């Protein structure tokens, strides 16, 4: 049903690679080395405009391919660093939050939610991947992780907001992974970037309660982001 | 690019028709009787993109008449699905139906599109139960779904969306069924509104009732409705 014929795949350049599907369509394609490891039955059921769209797979012979939409602006971390306005930055945030809200509603977790692992289409729209979901990247991890539930993605998302409004800085750049994890436990948090209003920082900051059961749901972050957008 | 060769389409039964595209896929097929100049719509369907919009698959333009192919939404239009399934829902599910539509409509509002007839008859429901709206026939007087300023922009749809909430939570009841259209207009001009259905909580109905300010500019945007709704869902 989703089985693509590699006859129909023309390969174009490493970046995971740019390719064409049936000669027409712009696609990105990935080639497994990892083992058997059931993921894609998640990708095949999940369905949201802010997730990287699955086009198909090549399993009927070896090695394996996954084909997705070509997000022509690449990864967000670079896109930030490569012109913006604070409303655009707030949409970028909205986009990720929608995806994550959807994922949250279906009891899934991202587990490495950062700007390098976000992705940007030709229309500037930011999407997240549904491949590799769960059901220790130090600077995106909450206290309870540095010593698997909804609220660690929330922490990660708070930092992603910081990442965005920073135009892509190394978060806590001053410190090592060790000092960062120490300092995080002291109560140190990320300082309000220049480009975020007080209203914005409040969203990102609400993600960083030392207690996971005080942090908002994506549900509420999205609600909070809608609110500011006017 | 979106051109579908009608070789590859089957025409199984009316419902707009159900068919099979390329033999594999379920589809819906709309055949026009309107013009064959007013295609200019379809570029809008082609540029919009959102899960809560009935997804466009393609068209049959090269030859006559015209066809619009969309995804099959196996549970049909919403009004009938409320009534068929009246005893099967739970109040959390009714609110998701609201969320679904509010999402579509927020996207559309964020792109300056108006629906025109936002109402439970014109929404559709897939095998999953998810609710969607058509982006065909947008713009840039169904009496019961219309605000005061229509009966004599963005907030028009808002009013209609309130009645939509009332519809869902009412399990498909005719809004203002006591009254005729002429009556209904007076009572809306009097400030009478739609009462709170059994199944709607205070928070829910507050949200639906916020769509019906006499003053359009005092009505919320779909941004705030979705926020409101997301806010309630916890
Ligand atoms: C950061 C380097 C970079 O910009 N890479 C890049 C550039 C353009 C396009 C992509 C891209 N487009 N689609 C994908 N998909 C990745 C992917 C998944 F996330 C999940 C499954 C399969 C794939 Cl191919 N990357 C990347
Ligand atoms: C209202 C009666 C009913 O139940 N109709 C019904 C039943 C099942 C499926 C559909 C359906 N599925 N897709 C569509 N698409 C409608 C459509 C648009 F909204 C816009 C352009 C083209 C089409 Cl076909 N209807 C309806």
């Amino acid at each position: 049903s989703w089985e693509i014929d590699p006859k129909d795949l023309t390969f174009l350049k490493e970046l995971v690679k740019y390719g064409k599907w049936r000669g027409q369509y712009d696609v990105a394609i990935k080639m497994i080395k990892m083992s058997d490891e059931e993921e894609a039955k998640v990708m095949m059921n999940l369905s949201h405009e802010k997730l990287v769209q699955l086009y198909g797979v090549c399993t009927k012979q070896r090695p394996i391919f996954i084909i997705t939409e070509y997000m022509a602006n690449g990864c967000l971390l670079n896109y930030l660093r490569e012109r913006f306005q604070t409303q655009q930055l707030l949409e970028m945030c909205k986009d990720v939050c929608e995806a994550m809200e959807y994922l949250e509603s279906k009891q899934f977790l991202h587990r490495d939610l950062a700007a390098r692992n976000c992705l940007v289409n030709d229309q500037g729209v930011v999407k997240v991947s549904d491949f590799g979901l769960s059901r220790f990247p130090v600077r995106w991890s909450p206290p309870e992780v540095l010593m698997f539930s909804s609220k660690s993605d929330i922490w990660a998302f708070g930092v992603l907001m910081w990442e965005i409004y920073s135009l892509g800085k190394m978060p806590y750049e001053r410190f090592t992974n060790s000092e960062t994890a120490e300092h995080i436990a002291q109560g140190l948090r990320l300082y309000r970037p220049h480009l975020a209003s007080e209203k914005v920082y409040t969203i990102m900051y609400s993600c960083w309660h030392e207690k996971a059961d005080e942090r908002p749901t994506f549900k509420i972050l999205l609600s909070n982001i809608l609110d500011v957008m006017d």
